[PDB]
């Protein structure tokens, strides 16, 4: 996240943060047992950590525990990430509790105009890197879709939305990917791409959430 | 590297690439059993690979050693990144051949204006991250010390110096630290540290290696 601010310890419970040794992407928790993440962060194993502020400090609410199934979906593109989602069943169901908690999936698609928040462990600069401890938080708007369609000139799909700010300064960035877009309390969107971090003109979009809900609940109820 | 053109294959032989499973740093080979680096690669286990350009296809060429003694200097200070250089001694000798070889160390230090060549498998975007699969490199002038004072007010000491374009556009990033800067067969500089990558104004800052021969030596010497 460019630009944003601290979130209140554990004021996130749905964020998670997927580890393969180091943090490489987020998601987030939809029942005691599934995350939702972005199909880019496929990798074969995947340690999920819940109940995390601090990454690299155990501040004593984590809960740790191994993906069993890690499923992209059918069509995911790696060229446009296009459907870029995947869902990961986890080995064991997670405790839930205050500071561990699930978000609703959406019952339609919001309308441009709406204040998302957007968090991640991502990259904090719009240049070079920077890997933060703490959780970061973003306060962000749906964008209208020729907006989306004017910045990225023949990448959009029906799949994906651009929530930010063109003027830039604050976005999510790399290692955000996978990570939750909550507009009142539910899931709007997955991190996904954008053209840098945080650039004038080149807002971030996102997986809509909302295409997925029926794919979502059959694979779930498959698996 | 940003704004840099693709290495021919195996042109720049003493570069290595330090592996921890995947590639964060880089590094030059100095001699048959010893690589110098940025002490801010340090990890406790590192695999040291030489011989590559694809950093991800075996392409036959390849060498891979693992660090037998990895040393950081003494006074190496996280916060200023002053004295940033790491020297690792590999389990065995390599092979030295035409597609491995070492590069020597500075008879003194190179002046302002000294074009340089700067190589590695770092960062090669402004904003975002976009790490490359073949080696990169980059052609840059060491500037004179006055910029490198004006442009980092306070934070330069007298074993660094900045190589680069006050304009922008071309330097190197993330992932390239630790690798070389070598100015008509010396190695001059360290990748280590700048603000952003490739911003005006900002130039990249290395650690000036003509400072420490005889730290090297003596350390080589003594181990
Ligand atoms: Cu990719
Ligand atoms: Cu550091």
């Amino acid at each position: 996240i460019v630009g944003g601010y601290t979130c209140q310890e554990n004021s996130v419970p749905y964020q998670v943060s997927l580890n393969s040794g180091y943090h490489f992407c987020g998601g987030s928790l939809i029942n005691d047992q599934w995350v939702v993440s972005a199909a880019h962060c496929y990798k074969s194993r995947i340690q999920v950590r819940l109940g995390e502020h601090n990454i690299n400090v155990l501040e004593g609410n984590e809960q740790f525990v191994n993906a069993a199934k890690i499923i992209k979906h059918p069509n995911f593109d790696h060229k446009t990430l296009n459907n870029d989602i995947m869902l990961i069943k986890l080995s064991s169901p997670v405790k839930l509790n205050a500071r561990v908690a699930t978000v609703a999936l959406p019952s339609s698609c919001a309308p441009a105009g709406t204040q998302c928040l957007i968090s991640g462990w991502g990259n904090t600069l719009s240049s070079g890197v920077n890997e933060p401890d703490l959780l970061q938080c973003l306060d962000a708007p749906l964008l209208p879709q020729a907006d989306c369609e004017a910045s990225y000139p023949g990448k959009i799909t029906d799949n994906m939305v651009c929530v930010g700010f063109l003027e830039g300064g604050k976005d999510s960035c790399q290692g955000d990917s996978g990570g939750p877009v909550v507009c009142n309390g539910e899931l709007q969107g997955i991190v996904s791409w954008g053209y840098g971090c945080a650039l004038p003109d080149n807002p971030g979009v996102y997986t809509k959430v909302c295409n997925y809900v029926d794919w979502i609940q059959d694979t779930i109820a498959a698996n």
